[PDB]
């Protein structure tokens, strides 16, 4: 048994549970659920299991070098592998300017790791080159919040499960990928029986097993659906004209303004009887979906990377808020529209510290100049030293380092070489003989380790101090329980080492440890409406989670944004009991989004959908969870889902040895011959190093959140 417990967070995913590490001289033995957090002790089975991968000895433990391109990583010294780092970076810029080197982070990362690496690059090198994997995931949600309300982030809790009445989950597998959750999903059903859930998704997956319709549509042919919901709910008299005479606004396809007869026009496009035939779908599930969604007293959407993953993610993101918008069912207990967040700091790390291309820390934006003097002044910076275009967003910049615009780079906590889209492209990228990159990664079996120039040994979860803010805005602490192993070394601490040595003025990485870069993050946050100065360590320490906006040591922290007398952003005099300040004039918007589809469609020559997907198993790329024997007893290998119907017709049958083929590439797979996806699609899962599926997909981008569209290309199989 345990000595002590220690208190943190999931190292998994953005359901973000708080966890309890049992540990017995200086050693880790138990884990347990932290019964004070949100998710109220329990822990899916992946957490559960995390002490053998904490206590896993296949681990990067000293520095190590590589002479030259396609040699053997050989170990080196701290010393020379910092002096080393320093030297090529400040060689770099001074050869080439700082748009020569790029951070390529993740919101994996300790949300002081991302403020210290975003602040060394835009503020000490002075480039905008800081990107990261949230770019492949959550860039969509966030586009679509800042459109719609004009402030990222939902103004909604998971608390909001306990009192929704409907809940329209749609891209989401909750049930694989957020199972705490997915649990309180069906709990809530259990409790009120009259709870309807709607599981719209072109695969059927244990999530639509608690749910009372199944909307297996077409891939891509979402919005259309959404539009249809729309015009159903207008229709028949379903809406909320008391709510968007008052707080809404309307824009037309080309985002002129328009009005409410406007929407009723647009509308007129999506029809139930045209748009069924065009999602594949039978019409009274859209009649079905949309009186659901409108008649119950309280609704909650939730989606995932189906919605996100798109080169219509935005768009997507504004019609799920449309919805919420035209019914009035937000800013109320149970009823919010809540993008999930799949990694467990993407919100508090990389989104809100603003540690993207185009971003600034506390919601402030590059192209903004008075956004970039508040920068300057709060980082105590010379006038004009932040860059005021966008750096290389994620695909852009390996693009760059492939062209040699980017000469180094740092990838931090993520995998690259297996999880961006469309491989073949970015491995030659990678290739670029005169790059130098360098990989901070904890586990030796990562494949871009096949592409580092110089590899730094980090500190492992909670073998450091750190914070981590989950899909709801909870911002929680993980302490440190165990020492790292070997020479491993808290990235924190590595980063600061690595900007003295390259003569970024020290004035700037002024931290000892996480807790200083905490304390200054806190105030860079103060007075803007992501403001969490109330959330001291002490108070981190003691508490299970706060929920930002939390803007000193007496407040709670908010559950309900944009609510009067429940957001302290809201004047407590505003006239009205709502308030979306993100926007001008306090109303939140209705966006017409024209409804289009993939950017690679199939067609004679590739006549199927390939998406791709999450296992409960195995979290992406498996080099944690795939340490933990238990967690391969389901899905060792990567597999193709094919349709029963779709196999029928062509004579295939399960089990059968076949190869997907799309115009980037061809790859074999067992396949897996079921009802699981929908006729004229096929999927597969990314977590295989042996199969790496991304070679398959194309690389094709939402155009204002820069996500790739991994959930959808143009392919064709046949028997191996
Ligand atoms: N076990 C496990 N859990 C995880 C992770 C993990 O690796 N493993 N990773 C975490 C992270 S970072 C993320 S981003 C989340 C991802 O969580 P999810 O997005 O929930 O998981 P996915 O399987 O990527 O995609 C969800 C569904 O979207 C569907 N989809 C495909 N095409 C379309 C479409 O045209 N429209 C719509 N609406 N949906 C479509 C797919 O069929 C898929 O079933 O999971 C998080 N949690
Ligand atoms: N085809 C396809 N591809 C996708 C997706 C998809 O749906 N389809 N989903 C995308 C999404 S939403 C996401 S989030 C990305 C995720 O893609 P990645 O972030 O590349 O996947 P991970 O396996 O989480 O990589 C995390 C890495 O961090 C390392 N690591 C763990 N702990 C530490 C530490 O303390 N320090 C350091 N330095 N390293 C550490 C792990 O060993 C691992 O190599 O994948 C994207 N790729
Ligand atoms: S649902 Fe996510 S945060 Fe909760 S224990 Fe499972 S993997 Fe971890
Ligand atoms: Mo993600």
């Amino acid at each position: 048994r345990p000595e002590k417990w220690v208190k943190g967070v999931c190292r998994y995913c953005g359901t973000g549970c708080g966890v309890l590490v049992g540990v017995k001289d200086g050693k880790a033995v138990a884990i347990q659920g932290n019964p004070n957090n949100h998710n109220a002790g329990l822990l899916c089975l992946k957490g559960s299991l995390l002490i053998p991968v904490l206590n896993s000895k296949e681990r990067v433990t000293q520095p190590l070098v590589r002479r030259h391109k396609g040699g053997k990583l050989e170990p080196v010294s701290w010393d020379e592998a910092l002096d080393l780092m320093a030297s090529r970076f400040r060689s770099s810029i001074d050869m080439y300017g700082p748009n020569s080197v790029a951070w390529y982070g993740s919101g994996q990362c300790l949300t002081e790791e991302s403020y210290v690496a975003n602040k060394i690059f835009k503020g000490g090198f002075g480039t905008n080159n800081v990107d990261g994997n949230p770019r492949l995931c959550m860039a969509s949600a966030v586009g679509g919040y800042v459109t719609s309300f004009g402030k990222d982030e939902p103004m909604g809790t998971y608390a909001d499960i306990d009192q929704a009445t409907c809940f329209f989950i749609i891209g989401s597998n909750t049930s694989e990928a957020h199972p705490v959750l997915f649990r309180r999903i069906a709990r809530r059903k259990q409790v009120e029986p009259g709870v309807k859930i709607i599981v719209a998704d072109p695969r059927r997956t244990n999530t639509s097993r608690i749910a009372d319709m199944h909307v297996a549509f077409r891939p891509g042919t979402d919005l259309a659906f959404m539009h249809s919901m729309a015009w159903v709910i207008i229709n028949e008299e379903l809406d909320n004209p008391r709510f968007w005479q008052r707080y809404v606004n309307f824009m037309d396809a080309e985002g002129k303004p328009s009005d409410f007869e406007g929407y009723k026009a647009f509308l007129e496009n999506y029809r139930p009887e045209k748009v069924a035939e065009i999602c594949r779908v039978p019409v009274e599930q859209i009649y079905g979906a949309a009186r659901a969604f409108a008649e119950s007293a309280a609704t909650m959407s939730l989606w995932c990377m189906g919605i996100n993953q798109r080169v219509q993610g935005v768009f997507a993101n504004n019609l799920i808020h449309n919805l919420h918008l035209i019914t009035g069912q937000i800013c109320r207990p149970g009823a919010t529209s809540f993008s999930l967040t799949g990694q467990p700091n993407a919100c508090g790390g990389v989104r809100d510290g603003g540690a993207l291309s185009h971003l600034l820390p506390a919601g402030r934006a590059i192209p903004n100049a008075k956004h970039r003097a508040e920068m300057e002044k709060l980082w105590g910076l010379p006038e004009g030293r932040i860059a005021p275009e966008p750096g290389y967003h994620t695909v852009a910049l390996f693009e760059a380092l492939g062209r040699g615009d980017v000469k180094c780079m740092i990838i931090c906590e993520t995998n690259p070489a297996h999880t961006l889209p469309n491989l073949n492209k970015v491995h030659k990228a990678m290739s670029h003989p005169e790059s130098f990159i360098v990989c901070i990664e904890a586990f030796p079996d990562a494949v871009t380790l096949e592409y580092a120039d110089l590899v730094l040994p980090p500190a492992f979860w909670c073998e450091r101090d750190g914070v981590y803010g989950c899909g709801e805005r909870r911002y929680s602490l993980t302490e440190k329980a165990v020492d790292p192993p070997g020479q491993c070394r808290p990235t924190v601490n590595t980063l600061v080492e690595f900007a003295r040595r390259a003569g970024v003025d020290p004035q700037l990485v002024n931290f000892r440890n996480a807790e200083d870069v905490w304390n200054e993050w806190r105030m860079v946050s103060k007075g803007t409406t992501y403001d969490f100065w109330g959330m001291t360590r002490e108070r981190l320490r003691k508490e299970s989670g706060l929920i930002w906006p939390c803007p000193s040591e007496d407040h709670p922290g908010t559950s309900l944004r944009y609510v009067r007398g429940q957001d302290p952003c809201v004047p407590a005099d505003h006239p009205d009991r709502f308030f979306f300040y993100g926007k001008p004039d306090g109303r939140a918007v209705i966006w017409m989004r024209p409804a289009k589809g993939a950017a690679e469609e199939p067609d004679a020559e590739y006549p199927l959908y390939l998406t791709s997907m999450r296992v409960i198993d195995h979290w992406h790329t498996a080099t944690m969870t795939g340490k933990v024997p238990e967690l391969q007893k389901a899905n060792p290998i990567a597999f193709v889902e094919i349709n029963e119907e779709d196999a029928a017709r062509t004579g295939i049958k399960h089990g059968d040895s076949v190869i997907v083929e799309t115009r980037r590439d061809a790859m074999e797979l067992p396949a897996r011959v079921s009802d699981v996806c929908r006729p004229g699609l096929i999927a597969v899962p990314f977590f295989d190093p042996k199969k790496l599926v991304n070679k398959l997909f194309l690389d094709a981008t939402d155009p204002v959140s820069r996500e790739p569209e991994y959930k959808i290309c143009a392919a064709r199989v046949r028997k191996a």
